[PDB]
């Protein structure tokens, strides 16, 4: 039947679409791949239904969440874009590029508090040299 | 988890073209039965671009998707066909359709090994007899 009873009986469950339909792994690869490519040359609205469709399929999925968290703040909608990198931190903590990007999202949300927060956790503890320069590049410029 | 709750809400919080509900349903209902007539009489760009259109709006209609799909196939877009064909499974009930078609297209992008799990897959857990039936001979063919 319909989408979003399939959606709430898969989280009710804690298992993705994908797994409880079996999709095959091949299949999900093809389509983000396609996805990404549409992301890549800048089509963004094209890449938004492909991503939208990922994460829905697949919701503790890091790659398509960041996807479409990346989206969401390229549109500028920065609460949606900061809450789905929450959940791509919580899923994925030794990475550090959703902290950053969520930095991003605060400052523009006017929350500049936040932001140097994710900023300075940032540069605490990523061991990426180009997130950690452009991290103090914002908390100079914040001051 | 509430990782689930945490990704859908977080989706479901920007409107879709869909949910303002500023189409008729008529009026897509027409849309949808010319892109399929222009499909149907050879006239593919016109019905590649309203498929498009379609399956933006609603990316969740499988017919949306089976059409464009068919378009690419037809236009020897084999990728991007096997791609969409791999929503449209995802999409269906059981429906090993699209499943079928991925096989003839993987079948002319060289990959007979991919093809070959397909129309396995097909005459496994079809109940359409003639779609088994044309599975079973490429099978056989490929061998
Ligand atoms: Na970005």
């Amino acid at each position: 039947e319909s989408i979003s009873t399939a959606v709430i009986d898969a989280i009710n469950s804690g298992a993705t679409l994908k797994d409880i339909n079996a999709i095959p792994d091949d299949m999900m690869d093809d389509i983000y791949s396609y996805a990404y490519d549409f992301y890549n040359k800048g089509r963004i609205e094209e890449a938004e239904v492909f991503f939208r469709f990922l994460c829905i399929y697949d919701f503790y999925n890091v790659d398509y969440i960041m996807g479409l968290a990346a989206i969401y703040q390229i549109k500028e909608q920065f609460q949606q874009a900061a809450d789905l990198y929450a959940v791509a931190f919580a899923l994925g903590k030794n990475d550090y590029t959703p902290v950053f990007h969520t930095g991003q999202c605060q400052l523009r949300l006017k929350a500049p508090l936040k932001a140097k927060e994710c900023f300075e956790l940032v540069i605490q503890h990523s061991n990426d040299e180009k997130l950690k320069i452009k991290a103090q590049s914002y908390l100079d410029a914040i001051q």
